[PDB]
């Protein structure tokens, strides 16, 4: 669209669903946790879907230490719900049907519908990694990358 974000950017003022039903600000999320993760899929429950998923969720114990981390697709609550408890989640998935974040974060793949695979990454409240079109595997390994990343530069 035209207001997509750039690195410096502030989160969008908007407020998404979990799979609980349960609205979940994003400048509210950013604010309690210092850096926070978004990674996109194009749908629930599909083969890249669950790659992606599955690697954030193996990787959780870990980077729980470091960031939030949510999944984010233009999905329904109740399919998002699906997914969570079909893979075992253990961070939230958010439901954004309008693509109004997922726009916003540069990841729509037409006008009028989906996503492309993508994460993008705050730290405190600010754009920081912006990663559009990238592979299940590299949005696991990379988004474990830059979260450490930033963390490292908080010791100064």
């Amino acid at each position: 669209d035209v207001n997509e974000l750039e690195i410096g950017d502030p989160i969008p003022d908007l407020s998404l669903l979990n799979e609980d039903n349960d609205s979940i600000s994003l400048k509210k999320i950013t604010e309690n946790n210092r850096v926070v993760v978004f990674f996109v899929y194009p749908r629930a429950s599909t083969p890249g879907s669950t790659r992606q998923a599955s690697g954030f969720r193996d990787n959780y114990q870990e980077l729980k230490e470091y960031a939030a981390v949510f999944g984010l697709s233009a999905d329904s609550v109740t399919s998002q719900k699906k997914f969570q408890s079909k893979q075992n989640l253990p961070y939230h998935l958010l439901s954004d049907p309008k693509r109004e974040f997922i726009g916003l974060l540069g990841a729509k793949k037409t006008p009028l519908s989906g996503s492309i695979r993508s994460h993008f990454i705050f730290v405190d409240g600010k754009l920081k990694f912006k990663r559009v079109k990238i592979s299940p595997e590299v949005s696991v390994n990379d988004a474990k990358k830059e979260v450490l990343e930033v963390a490292e530069k908080f010791k100064e």
